[PDB]
């Protein structure tokens, strides 16, 4: 309760003030804790962040058993999960906040972004294995163009959570998500030109 | 009016190397090599400056669409859109900035709101295309009106993002016009855009 107090106060700080602006000082204060002991537990902020986006992706994985017939079928409940969570559970609320719209591309936050690619990596083959576990069940087509498919989904995924944060949530997410998840799977399964 | 798009330029310069939020006045008239009292006397603020740079944006796409049936002209100009991105310096480096050196921290609160009010003209925009391609019979009398344009604004917000923000890894050229055309077929065809 050591470790996850320190990771909650940098996410509250994060949030407010953004990562670059944010020091591995100013969060032991909203932690109230000592440096050396905040030392004890990570080296530096990339490591803050980076238990930070660690969190993020075990909740996701760790519904997947309760969010799962068949594979193709779980993918939506856990792209339908991902984004009723958002909404309600603070924790991924302002994280993704934080990565959509706190984390500017200067060479200060460098190291953090460095971070986050590599989450993002991991993501992108997650979604090829679903893709591939897919295409062997024949949900998908077997001349879909992953490496195509894998772009789409990140797309319009991303354009979703970028939109409804700079909109300011002026929106239903709970609403619009499904429409668009809908419209993109059918995409996926149905429309010429996501294959090969 | 060449004083000023010289100085809009230093600042889009400056901008585009630091980020909105650390760039400063002095460091935009250095850049233009100007004073600081001169670029005042045109530009008030960075806010000023972005507003101008948006502006700027803005005209090219609207001056180039002046230049079929209007929903045949919103395609062309989405795919212009994104050829522009990539061939064109200015639309580069300030959708460069916009979406990946604009952070949402109060310091920034004013630029944002700027932000805010040239998405919302371009909502309105995209709003009456889809109004006119309704009576034109381009799209169902039946689309649902209020979703297509967040659907359309997020498709290509996706789109932009994406291409950034992963330091353009794939290439725009061979995907945007793969991503609205299939975006183009949704918005005719698919029924979770309607009723
Ligand atoms: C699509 C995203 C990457 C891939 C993620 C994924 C990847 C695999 C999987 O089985 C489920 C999910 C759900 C959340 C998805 C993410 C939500 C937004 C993000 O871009
Ligand atoms: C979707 C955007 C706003 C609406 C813009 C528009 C709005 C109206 C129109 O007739 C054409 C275009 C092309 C470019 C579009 C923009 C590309 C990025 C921006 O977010």
């Amino acid at each position: 309760k050591t470790k996850e107090h320190l990771m909650l106060a940098a996410l509250e700080t994060f949030y407010r003030k953004g990562i670059a602006r944010t020091s591995l000082n100013e969060i032991a204060q909203a932690a109230g804790v000592t440096r050396g002991a905040l030392y004890w537990h990570f080296k530096n902020k990339e490591d803050l962040f980076d238990a930070l986006f660690q969190r993020i992706c075990d909740d996701i994985e760790n519904c997947i058993a309760q969010d799962a017939g068949g594979s193709w079928t779980v993918f939506r409940h856990t792209l339908l999960h991902f984004f009723e969570r958002l909404q309600s559970n603070d924790i991924h609320y302002k994280f993704h906040n934080i990565l959509f719209l706190k984390c500017e591309h200067t060479e200060q936050n460098a190291a953090v972004i460095a971070i986050a690619r590599k989450h993002q990596a991991i993501w992108r083959e997650k979604i090829t294995a679903v893709l591939t576990e897919a295409v062997e069940n024949q949900d998908l087509a077997d001349d879909l163009d992953k490496e195509t498919a894998v772009i789409f989904i990140k797309s319009t995924l991303d354009g979703l959570i970028w939109r409804w944060f700079s909109s300011g949530e002026s929106f239903d997410l709970g609403k619009t998500a499904p429409r668009i998840i809908g419209i993109m799977m059918d995409n996926l399964e149905n429309h010429p030109c996501l294959r090969r």
